[PDB]
Parts: C-alpha cells; sequence; structure tokens
C-alpha cells in the first residue's frame, strides 16, 4: 500500500504554547508557564473567568511594517506530533467524543496494515497562519515525503481535509513537475473549500462560535479576526460572482468587491492588509498536476450570505444554500475545471448529505479512500 | 484539449500540377493533362528518361520586373489538403515508408482524442516559395485559426517542422499583439532554421539529391536553384560569422558576405536577386510574442562548409559540425535569444541524436508535444 501523509484543516490539530509575558490583561492570567501546554484544544483555558487569558495568548499581532504576523510578546506556539498522527487524531489530549477528528481515519489505515508514524504521517502546522508564513512547514513536508518514499518503496497519497486542501495546493502548485511525478501518486481531496466560503464574512463581523460553542462569539472573534488564514478563505473572484450579497445591512450591501470597505466598517483594517497577503497565494488556474480525487458533500444547508439589523455586533440572520454546511457547492466546480488543464486523471465523487467536519469520519469517505489505497 | 494546427517544412506537403503548356523540352513530354496530378511526390515521375519534364514543370520561373516568381507558362500548381491532413501525413499518395511524414504525429493525436480534420488540421503551402509571395497562406491560416477558436473553444497550438518554424514565425511577427494574446495558446517549434543553414550553398552550387537520390545531382539543382526558399536559408549574419567560409575552392573562399558574387560564379544571378527579396522577411532580433517551445536535435553531424576541387559541378567534401543533420546547433541560440525579449514563456528543450526529419516521428517529441496539449 503506497504511503499516507494527512493534512488537517483549521482548528484541526493541536497546538500547544509557553508563555514569558511581559504583562497580562488581567491579574488572573498566567505571564510566565513551566513549559509547554495545550493551548489547543483545551475546554480548561476557556473558562469565563480566564477567557480573556486565552485570547491574549492564541491570538496573532500583524506587522504592518513586515507584512507578517507574530505571536504576542512572550508567548510562543508550536505544532507538536509533525510525522506522527497523536496531534491529528484527537484535538483534546484527554480524546473526548467531541475532538475526535482524524482518528476513525487512521484507525481504518492501521487496520489496513498501515502503522503510525512509519508508513501514514500526519503534517499538522499553524492553522492560525496562510501559507506564505508556513515556509519551513511546506520544506519539511516535502522531505517527509521524499522520506517515505524511500522507506516504503513508492510515492505518497496525500489526504487533506477542508482548509488543508487549500495548503497542499499551494504545496503542489510550488514543486516542479518532475519532483511531483515522481514522489506523489495521489491527492485526495475532502471538503476543499476552492475559492473561499461565504461564512468566512460572517465570522469576521460577528465572530461565529460554532465548533466551541463555550466561547462567547464576540470574544472568539477577536481570536479569528487576527487568524490570517480567515482572511485568506474570504470569497473569490473566480467561483463567486462579483455583484453577489454576502453581507446586507439596512444601509449597505457587501460584495466581494467591497472587502476593503468591509474591514473599514468592522473596525479592523488589518483583514484587508491580510486578504492583501493572501489573495495571490493559490494560482486561480493552475491544476495541481497529479492524480486527483475531489470528495465534496451536497445536500447540507450551507450559508450563503448574511443579514444584519444590527451590524456588527449581533448574530446575523443566516440564509442558507447548497453546500456541505460549510463549504458551498461551487467550489467543486473549480475540480472540474482542472480536468482539461492537466493530463493526470480528475475524479469528482459528490457524497450526498455528507457535513464538512463528518465527511473525515464517514464510511462511505473511508470506503473511497479505501479503493484509492488498496486497488480494485 | 486545444486545437492544433500542423505547419510542414519544405517538401513537406504534397503538390498537384495540370498542364496547358505551349512547348514542352522533349517530344515525350506531355503538354496537356486532363486533370491535376501529383507532382510531389511521386516517384513515376522522376526516371530518367522524363526527368527533364518534370524539371521543366516543379521549376519557378523568376521575373525581375515583378521581383516574384511565376509557373511555367501553361503550369498550375495547387496545394492540396489545407485544412486537413492527408497532404502532410504522407508525401506519396501511394503512402510509402520513405514519404511518411506527419502522419506518426496525426496518429498520435487522434489518439488522445483530436479528430483529422476538426481541432487537428494542416497549414500546407507551397514550399518552393518564401512568405512574401504567400500571402494568401497567411489570409487562410488566420481565419482558419479564428475558426477553430470558436468551434473549440479555446486558443490554437501552432506545431511546425523545419522551414515551417520560419513561415510560422513571419505570420506570427505581422499579427497585432491582441490578436495572438486571444487565438494563439503556444508555439511549438520543431527543428527550426532560424538564421539558414549552411548546406544551403552546396543545394545551390551543385544541388542535393539526399532526400530523393532517383533524381542526379545536376537536374535536381535547377529545381532547387528555382526556388526561393533555398536561397531564402542561406546562412543569417546574426547567427553566423561573417568571417565563416562556408564555400572553399582552391581559388575562392565564399563567406556569407559575398552571396553576390557566389551566385555569379555559380552563373545563377537570380538568386542574388531571391536573397534580397527575402534576407529582410522575418525580423532578425523580434520574438514571436507567444509561449513558444524551442526543439533542436543535437549530436547528428551537420554539414558546416564545404570544399570543391572541381567548383561547382562535382559533389564536395563536407566538414561536419554539430546540429540535428540539417540544421546547425548554433540556430538554437536565437530561440535562447527571444527570452528576454518577450513576455510570454520560452522554453529550450534539446533532443540529443534526434536527426531533422526525424524527430516528427520520435516518440521523445511526441511525449513533450503531449504534455502541452494535455498538461501535466
Ligand atoms: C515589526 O517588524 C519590524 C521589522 O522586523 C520590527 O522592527 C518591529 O519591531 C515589529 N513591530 C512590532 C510591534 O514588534
Ligand atoms: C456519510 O456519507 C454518506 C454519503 O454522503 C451519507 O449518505 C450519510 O448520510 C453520511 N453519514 C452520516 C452519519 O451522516
Ligand atoms: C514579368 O512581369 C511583368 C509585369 O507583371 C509582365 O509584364 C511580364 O510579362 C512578365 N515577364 C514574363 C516573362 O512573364
Ligand atoms: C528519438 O529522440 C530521442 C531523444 O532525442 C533520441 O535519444 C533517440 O535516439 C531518437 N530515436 C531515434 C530512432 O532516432
Ligand atoms: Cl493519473
Ligand atoms: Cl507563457
Ligand atoms: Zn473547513
Ligand atoms: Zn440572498
Ligand atoms: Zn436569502
Ligand atoms: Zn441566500
Ligand atoms: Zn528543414
Ligand atoms: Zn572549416
Ligand atoms: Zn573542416
Ligand atoms: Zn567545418
Amino acid at each position: 500500500h503506497p504511503p499516507v501523509v494527512l493534512v488537517p484543516g483549521d482548528l484541526g490539530n493541536q497546538l500547544e504554547a509557553k508563555l514569558d509575558k511581559p504583562t497580562v490583561v488581567h491579574y488572573l492570567c498566567s505571564k510566565k508557564t513551566e513549559s509547554y501546554f495545550t493551548i489547543w484544544l483545551n475546554l480548561e483555558l476557556l473558562l469565563p473567568v480566564i477567557i480573556d487569558c486565552w485570547i491574549d495568548n492564541i491570538r496573532l499581532v500583524y506587522n504592518k511594517t513586515s507584512r507578517a504576523t507574530q505571536f504576542p510578546d512572550g508567548v510562543d506556539v508550536r505544532v507538536p506530533g509533525f510525522g506522527k498522527t497523536f496531534s491529528l487524531e484527537f484535538l483534546d489530549p484527554s480524546k473526548s467524543s467531541v475532538g475526535s477528528y482524524f482518528h476513525t481515519m487512521v484507525e481504518s489505515l492501521v487496520g489496513w496494515g498501515y502503522t503510525r508514524g512509519e508508513d501514514v504521517r500526519g503534517a499538522p502546522y499553524d492553522w492560525r497562519r496562510a501559507p506564505n508564513e508556513n515556509g519551513p512547514y511546506f520544506l519539511a513536508l516535502r522531505e517527509m515525503i521524499e522520506e517515505m518514499y524511500q522507506l516504503y518503496g513508492g510515492p505518497v497519497v496525500l489526504v487533506a481535509h477542508s482548509m488543508g486542501n487549500m495548503y497542499t495546493l499551494y504545496f503542489l502548485q510550488r514543486q516542479p513537475q518532475a519532483w511531483k511525478d515522481k514522489y506523489i501518486r495521489a491527492f485526495v481531496s475532502l471538503g476543499a473549500p476552492w475559492g473561499g466560503v461565504a461564512k468566512t464574512l460572517r465570522v469576521l463581523a460577528s465572530g461565529d462560535n460554532n465548533r466551541i460553542p463555550v466561547i462567547g462569539p464576540l470574544k472568539i472573534r477577536e481570536q479569528q479576526r487576527s487568524a490570517v488564514s480567515t482572511s485568506w478563505l474570504l470569497p473569490y473572484n473566480y467561483t463567486w460572482s462579483p455583484e453577489k450579497v454576502f453581507v446586507q445591512t439596512p444601509t449597505i450591501n457587501y460584495t466581494l468587491r467591497d472587502y476593503r470597505k468591509f474591514f473599514q466598517d468592522i473596525g479592523f483594517e488589518d483583514g484587508w492588509l491580510m486578504r492583501q497577503d493572501t489573495e495571490g497565494l493559490v494560482e486561480a488556474t493552475m491544476p495541481p498536476g497529479v492524480q486527483l480525487h475531489c470528495l465534496y458533500g451536497t445536500g447540507v444547508p450551507t450559508p450563503d450570505s448574511f443579514y444584519y439589523e444590527s451590524f456588527p455586533d449581533r448574530d446575523p440572520k443566516i440564509c442558507f444554500g447548497d453546500g456541505d454546511g460549510t463549504v458551498n457547492l461551487k467550489s467543486a466546480l473549480q475540480c472540474q475545471a482542472w480536468q482539461s488543464r492537466q493530463e493526470h486523471q480528475v475524479l469528482l465523487q459528490e457524497l450526498p448529505g455528507s457535513e464538512h467536519i463528518e465527511m473525515l469520519a464517514n464510511a462511505t469517505t473511508l470506503a473511497y479512500l479505501k479503493r484509492v489505497l488498496l486497488g480494485p
């Protein structure tokens, strides 16, 4: 069986932090820690009495001089488990039911003959950032793939979920074709947000605590705005219409042509700079150049626009379209466009009724993956 | 897949003729024919008893008043199969092994999904002339390209062999940039004689029957001198050195500065006029202005000069340099010069050991073409 590398989406692998901060926002917050602690996912840190401490540690500071993000002073954040699977099978070190992520898929692979950290390996990353600030991650990923090719006697299958598809596409578009032809067997794409997702507007405007409801919406908005990866997934012109209204107020309508004014009207102009930094990272029409399987969910009510009666501090009324609940269905059209652009096969597989996160543990998803890896 | 137009080199497509001649050079020659007959390639016409009849029909008459060529009186020559492929896949209507030309490439294209005369079409022409006398051909080529763009939903890839590269470069240099940006996807150049070939001197001086050995060398020289395209491919100053000696006699040495004296010393002053007519057709330093793939053969002994002990009626001693057997390797330098001169990519691809004619049917050549048309 071919070696496998797993690339998670946003919030899709653990993060750890160590503190030696010059100041704290509240006298209850720790200034300095003995060693690293799990900052995601750790329910203990999200209680209302100390939720402000967690925000001050997991947010990113944007630097206009360098056009890059920085951790807050004295805070280090590292990504554990690179080349392994534990930080990616469960999001909470206690391994709760809520935080079960890649575990079901990893367990299937091991059942088929794989060995964790050997011929199946995870490629976690700091999903708060866009690819332009994870240069070292992609170098590490290339070396891991070359290593796995040598050890297990064949090219590697890349399995990416959610935002990880955009990380993997960025990686593949920038490797030479001869390298991909030698080292990559296939690219299995699970719920890829090609061209952005409409819910990104709501995330920036008023926050979205859907995946971690213990955090108040205005508190998580502080962290979600500071993450470059949020603005990176704003809707793109090569998928959406420039006339499409994503945010509607009694006064103004915001299309994808109005991101500059949108960021100014929500009091977060740094978002516009991060959109500038990230809008051109993924080439609009360049295919990955490897055999591709695009698996996408349909039949799940998916937010396509938002109406605010009180903008932007009150939850909006959501208007729903088709998709997997997160990724709008029109994103799958991008996969179909790559057929004419590359020789390698591009297979599209609709998953009716399969939700964005739940497709990772779905038996139909795993059945498709099994045919790719083990053959007929 | 992108539409494809095939442009042949010299001798690279069939020619047909119809006769209503006022006189014949010999009483065995036909004066008037019922319909058109194949004049190239037709081995029946080349037997020694009637070889003079064929010369009198396929030669061109140069007219000093008009600075143009004319068919002999009462002879019409037409180019069959424009927009199709039959006149260009095989040079002999019997389809001999010798005359198989574009057939292998066309067969590959059809294997990849193309359809003869539909999204792959030939652009044959009267290769006896230089571009200044094929004005209507280039008009027909532009209309065919615009038609193919509309019918098949994309810009066209031009695939040219041998002299056809100079025809295609002449065409592209003279189309507006906005037109090429819309209608041309890429230009694949196979064995292009950028800047002339040294063997042209030998052709004019004493004839060269290498591609059709049944014709005596002094007889074919009559036809090759009368063809404007011969003088058009004399070595050019922007490739060769002005001090390079192409023809050596016990008395005189001929460089590219001596073409007028050369044409006088071989008793063919009309050639000097045809060189004047054609020396400025292709601009020396103007790039094609489209994405370009320059495929050139190396490692094949290529005539670079000639020594005559008896000038110019006896076969010379040949001195060999590097190239594809016909095109000297320094011609590929012209393609490398165009990188700095245009925005579109200029790719250079050496073909070690690939002969001028044989690269058209070579699997490595077709493999390169496949990636251009179908993508990675
Ligand atoms: C931003 O980066 C610049 C250049 O690295 C550095 O001088 C400056 O200290 C940084 N800004 C902050 C707030 O750290
Ligand atoms: C798993 O995916 C299949 C195919 O999309 C879908 O029919 C089924 O409802 C999903 N399973 C669950 C539990 O949603
Ligand atoms: C050459 O062209 C001139 C002008 O077109 C014409 O008058 C003359 O007849 C032509 N010469 C021959 C030999 O046909
Ligand atoms: C075909 O081209 C390849 C690459 O240039 C060359 O190595 C090989 O010798 C050629 N094949 C023949 C039959 O000449
Ligand atoms: Cl494939
Ligand atoms: Cl280009
Ligand atoms: Zn996602
Ligand atoms: Zn609407
Ligand atoms: Zn609506
Ligand atoms: Zn709607
Ligand atoms: Zn040639
Ligand atoms: Zn010499
Ligand atoms: Zn020599
Ligand atoms: Zn020499």
